[PDB]
DNA sequence: AGTGTGAG
DNA sequence: ATCTCACACT
């Protein structure tokens, strides 16, 4: 079934205001109340990073000043992350991510592609589960908070999956739409284990591919989880906006945007593959034909051990790291961060760093990096790394004066990477 | 390849 | 993210 683009059965799952409900897990207070979570910062009580959905009702959305919230939503209760080393302190999620990942990973492999977010292949779970109830169908108390996109033409959720179950094949167990259904089974269950283990709630999506998954987890949160169908592709894109697809964010969908002069997924449907070829390329023509059509192929790839473990820090206009001291200063605290996560990796995976990267960005550049120069990583010991990416760095200071740093960095980078 | 692009 | 990480590209 690889010639339609219903060869395999995914899934992803991302988690509902993820650092809320790690915060509310440790001060009950928090649960089911409107709260948010903030960086700490000197003006207006901090900016709001994560934000409960019962206070999203009363308007209250991230990059807003707490006492600006405050005055939409004055009942709202605040957690604060703690900051260190001049950024946000992550174990805590970190580490209930590492639980959830661990809880999935018993129902199906799973590609981590975030803190909060995971891919699951299901192709193989849903064959066995196929062939372990066969003839008896499938009812709708197996798929208590799953939506099936497109249908009908909470009551509505259930007159679809209603109109759903009652047309999906019986006997043909090769029938995708079937592989689907067993695939939101099996998630249903993922989710439930997730929740009595750990008390977080999260969306998922499940289709035949990366992309459709992705799309298919936002459309109905939270703690519910969507199927979309290979025919219901068309008329999930038929408003989809280009932008919208995975991997079409950024300039290539612009492009594509402008190109064509179209701005719904649906509309590439009227092209020709030889027509997208020649204005996207051979590779990324032949991308846009088949996933216009909900065709996609990335696998989902298991277990996979970081390629790089790094760290920086951006220090915009007046805060421009001018003085030779602050650059050592700050390469030592990145270096430092650095170290602590080193070890933690070297612990785990019984493998050590053999690269350095180092890169900065000097006041004035519109590129990300101005510059990237790379040296060992012989001895997990900050200050030892902190001299070398600062030996590096040094030939950068375009001063004869020892009192300044020019051009002034806003930005410093440091990267473990070459793991063996 | 080191840079640029993009997902989260 | 008003950061971490992956990887495509003669
Ligand atoms: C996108 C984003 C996420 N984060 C953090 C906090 C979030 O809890 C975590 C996951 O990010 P998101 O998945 O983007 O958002 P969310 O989990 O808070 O809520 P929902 O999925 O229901 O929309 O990463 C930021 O700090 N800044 C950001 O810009
Ligand atoms: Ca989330
Ligand atoms: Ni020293």
């Amino acid at each position: 079934h690889m010639a339609t683009g219903q060869d395999r059965v995914v899934a992803l799952v991302d988690m509902d205001c993820f650092f809320v409900q790690v915060e509310q897990r440790q001060n009950p207070h928090l649960r089911n109340k409107p709260c948010a979570v903030v960086q700490y910062k000197s003006w207006k009580g901090g900016g709001i990073i994560a934000v409960s959905y019962e206070a999203r009702a009363f308007g209250v959305t991230r990059s807003m000043w707490a006492d600006d919230a405050k005055k939409l939503c004055p009942d709202l209760l605040l957690a604060q992350v703690r900051e260190s080393r001049g950024k946000a302190n992550l174990t805590k999620y970190r580490e209930a991510s590492v639980e959830v990942m661990e809880i999935m990973s018993r129902f199906a492999v799973i590609e981590r592609a975030s803190i909060d977010e995971a891919y699951v292949d299901l192709t193989s779970a849903v064959q066995e589960r196929l062939q372990k109830l066969q003839g008896q169908p499938i009812s709708a108390d197996l798929l208590p908070s799953t939506y099936i996109e497109g249908l009908p033409q909470e009551g509505m959720r259930k007159q679809g999956l209603f109109q759903w179950l009652d047309s999906l094949q019986i006997d043909n167990l090769t029938s995708p739409d079937l592989q689907l259904t067993v695939g939101a089974v099996i998630v249903e269950e993922m989710r439930a284990a997730i929740e009595r283990e750990t008390g977080f709630q999260c969306s998922a999506g499940i289709s035949h591919n990366k992309v459709l998954a992705k799309l298919a987890c936002g459309l109905n949160k939270p703690n519910r989880q969507t199927l979309v169908s290979h025919g219901s592709v068309p008329q999930l894109f038929s408003q989809m906006p280009i932008r919208k697809i995975r991997s079409l964010g950024g300039k290539l969908g612009a492009s594509v945007i402008e190109i064509l002069g179209i701005e719904y997924m649906g509309e590439l449907t009227q092209f020709t593959e030889s027509q997208l070829q020649s204005h996207f390329g051979e590779k990324n023509g032949s991308w846009l034909y088949a996933m216009c059509r909900g065709i996609e192929h990335d696998p989902v790839k298991p277990r996979q051990l970081p390629k790089t473990i790094g760290c920086s820090k951006n220090f915009p206009g007046k805060t421009a790291l001018a003085t030779r001291e602050q650059v050592q200063w700050w390469l030592l605290q990145l270096a430092q961060e650095l170290e602590e996560r080193l070890t933690k990796d070297r612990n785990d995976n019984d493998r050590v760093a053999t690269q350095l990267v180092v890169s900065i960005r000097v006041q004035g550049d519109k590129r990300l990096s101005s510059l990237r120069r790379c040296c060992a990583l012989t001895r997990y010991d900050a200050h030892k790394m902190s001299h070398d990416a600062f030996t590096v760095i040094k030939n950068c200071n375009t001063s004869g004066i020892q009192t300044e740093w020019s051009p002034p960095l806003t930005m410093l980078f440091l990267c473990a990477t070459k793991f063996s």
